[PDB]
């Protein structure tokens, strides 16, 4: 009853907290992403020049 | 009979606040999880960079 | 009657002091979110002397 | 009203300190870029003697 | 009529009272937006010293 | 009248106060800059043996 | 008696959550070991063009 | 006589929490010697895979 009721409220608000937090972890991924553009192109490059010494 | 009697009520709003304690600390575990994906999704695209280079 | 209106005129100054309450930690998320342009500038041009090393 | 005044005085002050931050972060990004002239010009240095070798 | 004549006189130095720490408040916002001016600029020049490691 | 005169004096000494602890963050101030002098001119010596290897 | 009985309760969770911990952490050795199959497959994939330069 | 009395009693009660808090303490170490055993095992594993590159 008194804790029941009041962690239905507090479970309500930490399950939108869960969903919103891999909303901003799923922003996270694609820039990692994109960092590993900038090792994959650039050591290609790398690739380049130390395949025509 | 007087203490006895009202450490039983006390007792029973405490196991309530055991219970529902439980509950809320099982919200925070899912969470830490999700944490644990962005750092193990994240640094298995920095052994990409670093593999590469 | 007595303490129904009483949390009455208390309730109105908790729901004001919620929204204000959403107003100051929105300065609070451009704030960090400032923080995080100088972790991202700062550490791509960190993969900048990196990449050419 | 009270709240209300309240976060009108609190939201002035974290404008001005979110203003007064981006400021410090422009001392920031100039560092970080010198730090990267030690990076680019002692590394094309490196491509000096490895290209001769 | 009788406490109501006194609850009037009462009303009155209470509502002098409200506005009076109201503006005892107003001169505690300016000092914690102080002490998080300490807290933004010395932070700050922590995110100098941990991007150039 | 009674809380208003009150406030006038309880005003001075908080405008005092507030005057005093902006030079008190002052001292703060070139202490973490003389922090920030260790992580910059250390971290440039860290970039001298970096740079050579 | 008081603290004995009490401290007989805090051991019995105190010993449960070190078998418990030791659960986690075996959890833990198997993601570092496949992070080592990494390391030593595209290690090993590094020596066969190595090797043929 | 009245508070040294009242001391022997009080004295009884600290050494035995004082015993106590040690056994908790003794509880504490082997926990944080697991912890060490996952820094030592996974860094040694690190070991494993810097090395190879």
């Amino acid at each position: 009853a008194e804790p029941n009721a009041a962690t239905n409220y507090a479970t309500e608000a930490m399950d939108s907290l869960k969903t919103q937090a891999i909303d901003l972890i799923s922003q996270t991924w694609p820039v990692v992403t994109t960092v590993v553009v900038a090792g994959l192109v650039i050591r290609l490059f790398k690739k380049f020049s130390s395949k025509a010494v």
